[PDB]
């Protein structure tokens, strides 16, 4: 069911991440860490003192689809064991689903803070308003690789 889902995403921040290739994704969705530019980063140590929870929606570019969402579960830091990226702190992150969701199945939902574009559209960082954001990772499939107990209770 979605009570748990919709349980973690009440009251969220929503965070389009823009990655250049698949390599960096596939580092992060193992390892549950995160790292962006100073500017994003900035936004999203705010959002997460902010919010209850900060939802991450990960998108490689130019593969007309997104590869899954994740949950802060820190702000930055810096000093940790370098991660090799394929090319700020680290972002410690949980992940709620790392299955693929195509854009095709996203087609209705527009971001009413990125000028009512379909939530598709965004630039690396670019904040989705809380329905949108919702409704968007309600549309992804069940991951039977991932326990929300964790999530709920760092809640």
């Amino acid at each position: 069911g979605t009570s748990k889902l919709k349980y973690v995403l009440q009251d969220a921040r929503f965070f389009l991440i823009k990655s250049n290739n698949h390599e960096n994704v596939s580092l992060a969705k193992a390892k549950g860490v995160w790292a962006t530019l100073p500017v994003n980063e900035k936004k999203l140590n705010l959002a997460f003192r902010s919010a209850r929870s900060v939802i991450l929606i990960f998108s490689v570019r130019e593969s007309g689809k997104f590869q899954g969402f994740a949950r802060l579960s820190s702000e930055s830091h810096h000093g940790g064991s370098p991660i090799h990226w394929v090319l700020g702190g680290v972002f410690k992150i949980d992940w709620i689903c790392r299955r693929e969701l195509p854009f095709t199945k996203s087609a209705h939902l527009t971001n009413p803070w990125n000028e009512h574009k379909p939530v598709k559209i965004g630039r690396d960082g670019q904040e989705i308003e809380l329905e949108c954001g919702t409704q968007l990772c309600l549309l992804f499939p069940p991951d039977e690789s991932i326990d929300l107990y964790q999530v709920i209770h760092k809640m």
